[PDB]
Parts: structure tokens; sequence; C-alpha cells
């Protein structure tokens, strides 16, 4: 619509990975910054284990409240946007995230 970031960016890459958690009410709708790291790990493949993409931006999306910061461990969650945009980021990814088992 508006906002658009690029492919498998890091905001792009957040928000959508931020989604699937968020889509699981038995697992909290929202997740660490430390879980997080874990979850781009599904994110792609070809993510190498020495590449960490510039996340810090995450910090500037709550300030565009796409994302939302907690008590600190600052949770992070999917606003109305963030969740919009996310159900698009998903599509690219056949929304496949949070439920996969392919192999």
């Amino acid at each position: 619509g508006s906002y658009w970031p690029a492919r498998h960016s890091g905001a792009r890459v957040i928000l959508l990975v931020l989604y699937r958690e968020h889509l699981n009410p038995n697992g909290h709708h929202f997740l660490t910054k430390e879980e997080l790291l874990q979850r781009c790990a599904q994110k792609s493949p070809r993510v190498a284990p020495g590449s960490a993409p510039p996340w810090p931006a995450l910090r500037s999306l709550l300030h565009r409240n796409l994302v939302l910061r907690t008590h600190q461990p600052a949770r992070y969650s999917l606003t109305p946007e963030g969740l919009e945009l996310a159900q698009k980021l998903a599509e690219s990814e056949g929304l496949s995230l949070l439920n996969v088992g392919i192999g």
C-alpha cells in the first residue's frame, strides 16, 4: 500500500517473524530479541551463521507503531500496520512459517 520494505530486509524479516508467533495463542503473541535471532534461521536457509543483518531497526519500527516494545526483555509485538504488512510478507513465504514440515 504505502510502506513496503525490501526482500528479506531487516524491517520485513522482523514483522513477518513476529507475525507467526503472534498467531500463536498458546505461544505468546511476541518474542524476545534473543528468540527472534533463532527464528530468522528458518526465515531463510541461505542465511549464514556468521551473518546477522541490521536488526536494531526494529526499534525504529516501534516508532512507526508497527511493532511493540515491552518490559525489557522488550517483548516485540505486531500492531495493526505490522499485522497487515506481515500478512503480505507471509504470502511470499507461502505463509508456511509458523507451521513447517517440508523435507
